[PDB]
């Protein structure tokens, strides 16, 4: 069977992505090189045409602005005409435009050139940094893999992340829901009777509430609902608007012209943001903000609070239809799980904590991290070789699916909160083309909902005397996405067809061609690294002899004055030329490593 | 037998403390009357006389240095002459003063009074404030509880500790060390077989480090040591000495002789401090610091990392001493638990990770509260009806006991590490008056290490030709607090008479006295509550009637012109009355809201 290697947990997330494996009985949450276990899920092009990805990135965004991506979580498996792309979009410094009916992200990626990315590809640069970090710690490459979505995504935004992953060179084994992870992370070793988890995910772009029953390894999600466009990016937004329009009433200047002043202000209101978690108030400055002028202003808890109350209310929306689609009610919640970064802010938790009349919520849980470790146990278990304990999962679909069949009936197929996998079938005795339009939604009548596809019946054959039968199969699969295949029940032969989705999406053609641009970058990456560590290895040799030479004790007393010399020359040569080369090639440090090493060896060895 | 009631676990920390119970099977660590779940442990007299305690004592720091009292644990159980005592006291803007032989707090307490607090006392405050919001929280009194120290506290640091719970109304059931609590903490529903963890604790004032061995609900603690006077205060003092002398440099003025400058600079490097911990820059602003002046610096994580760096690396000594004392190597070690919010600081999670060789600390624990909620747990077994699950602790005595007999032998007599209880007795034949001397430490010389105390053998019977058998036995209970005994063997008699520590502790009668001040103090505290209570009943009320009247389409609708005006009116002047009468006491309050319903009732009820 496949040597699936080991198998790591990615957290893909709006403003934060995290990786964690399942080792040793435990999971390690991976640092990256910064040291840091989260990664901001940024992707820049520096005017030189280096590829940037997460901290680096996110460092250089006010600099840059044009060619630094961000929030493409916001953008993936999502149209054009979509409304919340048409709203987001206004409050995006990159551009995006459409490629036929999608958005896509343009940067300049140096050499004169213009690109137009799919949000998967940016996407999937984010997993391959992710990938990188895992593969630094691991000392090992790194080929499979599970991924979270939110648990609100619909088909093809959950399509478009899994692709994501293929594009980053990852078999994404997994896609996993985010809430569904952080009950793993709170659960796993819980041993405390069958219970009622009720899982609070804010984060960076998206909301999810989800209900599970968990009893020693076994969780099932009993009911779930979200909103894929509220997070604490738009939270930052409210207080950008307020400060914009405050400093245009005050000065008369308008700021939204000028990139390098908006993501100023973005920054340290994202700062700012954070403190009003365990402070009242917060003070924003910046040093020649606009046309030289200086920004300082005080934002309180209390402001913020009043700029998106709006915004935290709507919250408690999906918990109440989670609690009615469960059948339950708010005593029946036996422990509140709150994950992502946004379940920091005071306002959240007193709102969640009053809604279920004072009922405080679970402790030791890290809101960044417990997502990614779900993820990892997830992942150790597909290892196979890990001791994770046992663990069972049944999770289910978000949407109500329903069928569109033109000059057919339109009816639902498959209620929202099922089990998944899950399938219905649908003969079709017609003959002659047939067209199936899927919706996906609440809405009663069918077609009022989201359009996940357009599937044709072509080839029905005739079938003299004897009646036309295709069943039509709509499967949801363990990852939580529609497969639609046909098979002719009157031929009695097998051959299931698969009908690919009419929208348009990446196909393996096109997804293969995304990869191999995605390797050209990963070969920049490795080269890179090498490059740079074998830079560190000859400035630490060099520094290192500087001072055993310099300690009279050992070394430099045992050199006589000649050789001492000879040695310090050789020695400063070599770290004024680093001084000046720091952009040398490989081949390059090496040589002068082995110069050096030439030059001392003779002498240490008297 | 007694009825212990609720019993609550309580932190008493340096700067902050956490109070916590066992119910329902689960901790809650109880947020006191401004809504945290941690309150500072600093005291306060207002110029008008009121007691202040927790965070209303934090908050007039400033404007009020001088009668403002905080880190009592840093003088608590220490005597004058202590080298402890006579640096911090320098530090301290309260007066300090000499009286029995030890450091008694002085401050101006309203009506002209000046009153000197024994440390104890002021402990007992805290202790009193921690008790009045478990008491609030649970809606009955609280006379029992379990009360923390650090591991490595002293014998009269312990009994001093224990003399502030009797103070504060509290009977003391377990004093239980800081590193102890946090290993509940981490491990009580811990399966994972029996393993050996390392507790780092280092808090706002003390350092411990303690080696325990866990399976199961067992606890041993094998080897334990740390530093009473070095914990994140002293990191505080190191940055405030920094900008003492850049502010001088910078301006020529010493702000030394100012209280109120060094106490706002000392918030805002507090403050700065803490940023620093996820940040790598801090600004430290204070609007008319000094002589109307304003201050404003930059302090970067590099240099206060430089500015402590002894003191973060003098916290690896006693992580060596128990693994030296516990016959373990390194990599015996099987989890890290780090707790105090002291460990949250960068530079010390590396060290502690480098010394471990990579080894990363447990996950979600929270420094802050980790002790309290073993301690609750503590209290939780000896409330006797909770379920805890089976808890067994074993834990050890900090320092090496010896003694010197004045004419006879000195002698080591309980080791370090020792598992309490335990006890080790002496026979003394030679008759007369014989006086020991108790010694506590490490140094080989017994007499060179700290005197805990002196005891005197007064009535020995010279029995008629038989030779004098006195039995002398130095018990350390599971307080980790020595009681010595005499009884005659050569008599028979089974009747064992304590002897006294001539180094005088409180006596009973002494702490009696001190029982009855704190005791005022909380009756004041009581009808205060009670004022502000029915004074917001009021307000409430007031303004409720206000909303109904305002209200068209129910009450403002059914009430004719006249009423309506009446209403109105009569609202109105008891708001009016409200908003200056803040002060009046509780029958006034009473009487306002029984006239305005006299006035109201006979409108409503038409
Ligand atoms: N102390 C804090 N107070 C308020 N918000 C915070 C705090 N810390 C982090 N956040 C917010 O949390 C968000 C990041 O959270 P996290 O990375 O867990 O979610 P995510 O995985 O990026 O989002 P999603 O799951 O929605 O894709 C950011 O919006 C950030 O501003
Ligand atoms: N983010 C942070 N970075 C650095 N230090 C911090 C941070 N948060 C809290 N501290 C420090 O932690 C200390 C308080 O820790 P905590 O209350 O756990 O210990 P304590 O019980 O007061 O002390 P002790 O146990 O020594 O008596 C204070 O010195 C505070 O400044």
């Amino acid at each position: 069977s496949e040597d699936v290697g080991t198998v790591v947990g990615i957290d893909l997330g709006t403003t934060y992505s995290c990786v964690g494996v399942f080792k040793n009985g435990r999971v390690e949450i991976i640092a990256n090189d910064q040291g840091n276990r989260i990664t901001p899920s940024y992707v820049a092009f520096t005017p030189e045409g280096e590829r940037l990805i997460g901290d680096a990135a996110k460092n250089q965004l006010t600099s840059n602005p044009e060619n630094t991506v961000f929030d493409a979580k916001r953008l993936i498996g999502r149209t054009w005409n979509d409304p919340s792309v048409q709203q987001d979009i206004k409050f995006l410094p990159f551009k995006v435009v459409e490629k036929k009916t999608k958005p896509y992200i343009q940067v300049d990626i140096g050499g004169g050139q213009t690109k137009t990315f799919a949000p998967e590809e940016i996407s999937a640069m984010v997993l391959t940094k992710m990938k990188e970090t895992a593969e630094a710690y691991l000392g090992k490459k790194v080929t499979h893999a599970v991924v979270t979505v939110p648990a609100y995504f619909n088909d093809a935004q959950r399509q478009a992340t899994k692709d994501a992953g293929t594009i980053a060179g990852l078999n994404v084994m997994r896609i996993i829901n985010e809430p569904t992870a952080a009950a793993i992370a709170y659960g796993l070793d819980k041993r405390e009777g069958e219970k009622n988890i009720l899982v609070f995910d804010l984060g960076g772009g998206t909301f999810d509430v989800s209900l599970l029953t968990i009893d020693n390894g076994v969780f099932e999600v009993v009911a779930t609902n979200g909103d894929t466009h509220l997070g604490g990016e738009d939270f930052d937004q409210r207080v950008m608007e307020h400060f914009i329009k405050l400093y245009k009433k005050k000065t008369g200047k308008d700021v939204r012209k000028d990139n390098r002043a908006v993501q100023k202000l973005r920054r340290e209101v994202e700062k700012a943001k954070r403190a009003l978690s365990s402070q009242h108030q917060a003070r924003i400055e910046i040093e020649s903000f606009y046309e030289g002028e200086d920004f300082s202003e005080t934002l309180t808890r209390a402001k913020f609070e009043e700029l998106n109350m709006d915004l935290f209310r709507s919250t408690m929306k999906p918990v109440q239809k989670v609690l009615e689609d469960s059948d339950l009610k708010k005593s029946d919640i036996d422990e509140i799980v709150l994950v992502g970064g946004s379940t920091r802010i005071p306002k959240i938790q007193q709102l969640v904590k009053e809604f279920f009349n004072g009922k405080e919520p679970s402790r030791g849980i890290n809101p960044d991290e417990a997502v990614a470790y779900g993820a990892a146990v997830q992942a150790g278990v597909l290892s196979g070789d890990q001791d994770t304990g046992d663990l069972v999962l049944l999770d289910v679909c978000p949407l109500t699916l329903g069928i569109e069949t033109v000059g057919g009936v339109m009816t639902k197929l498959i209620p929202r909160n099922t089990v998944v996998p899950t399938k219905k079938s649908q003969i079709f005795s017609v003959g002659g083309t047939v067209t199936i339009k899927v919706y996906e939604g609440e809405r009663p009548l069918t077609k009022d909902n989201h359009l996940l596809g357009t599937f044709d019946l072509t080839g029905i054959p005739p079938a003299p005397r004897g009646v036309p039968q295709i069943e039509v199969t709509f499967e949801i699969d363990v990852n939580g996405i529609l497969r639609v295949t046909a098979e002719d029940k009157g031929t009695g032969n097998k051959n299931k067809i698969t009908i690919t989705n009419d929208q348009n999406r990446l196909t393996p053609e096109e997804i293969e061609r995304m990869v191999n641009d995605a390797e050209k970058f990963a070969e920049e990456d490795k080269k890179l690294k090498e490059r740079i560590d074998t830079r560190n290895e000859l400035e630490s040799y060099a520094y290192s002899l500087k001072n055993q030479i310099g300690d009279k004790e050992k070394l430099g007393g045992k050199l006589s004055s000649e050789d001492k010399e000879t040695m310090e020359k050789a020695v400063e040569e070599k770290i004024e030329w680093l001084e000046s080369h720091q952009d040398a090639d490989i081949e390059d440090f090496k040589a002068k490593k082995k110069e050096l090493e030439e030059i001392v060896q003779p002498i240490i060895s008297k």
